[PDB]
């Protein structure tokens, strides 16, 4: 498909299928910061896919490369945080991150070649 546009359906799909995973859990509402009291000394920039969704659904990403950073934060955030390479919430991360990577590698090639077909002339 040459449709510029069709990331964003394509996008709103995958953030479906991400929320009926078992491993988004962790991830789909902000750390409290009650029960973690020192996230912020270590994660400068908090991420979420309620975040994400409320971005797309908002029409303020040009682009599934925007959402793909951010999504791509939620994961490394994970890793900053963990105490240990062990531990559950960071072993779901890294899981649901290949989930992720798996599905968005046809929607970043397909807007890319949309885009390119678009500059053809
Ligand atoms: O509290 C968290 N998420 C959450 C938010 C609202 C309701 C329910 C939940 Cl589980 N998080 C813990 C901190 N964290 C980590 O990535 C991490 C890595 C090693 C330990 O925690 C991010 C998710």
């Amino acid at each position: 498909s040459y449709d510029i546009q069709a990331w964003k359906k394509q996008c709103e799909e995958l953030l479906n299928l991400i929320f009926q995973c078992e491993d988004s859990e962790p991830f789909r509402q902000p750390v409290d910061l009650l029960e973690y009291p020192d996230y912020r000394d270590i994660i400068d920039t908090p991420m979420d896919f309620a975040t994400v969704r409320e971005t797309l659904e908002a029409g303020n990403y040009e682009s599934p490369m925007e959402l793909c950073k951010d999504v791509r934060l939620i994961f490394s955030n994970s890793k900053a945080y963990t105490p240990s390479k062990r531990s559950r919430i960071y072993s779901m991360s890294l899981r649901l991150s290949a989930f992720f990577e798996e599905h968005i590698s046809s929607v970043l090639s397909d807007y890319k070649s949309a885009l390119r077909f678009h500059k053809r002339n």
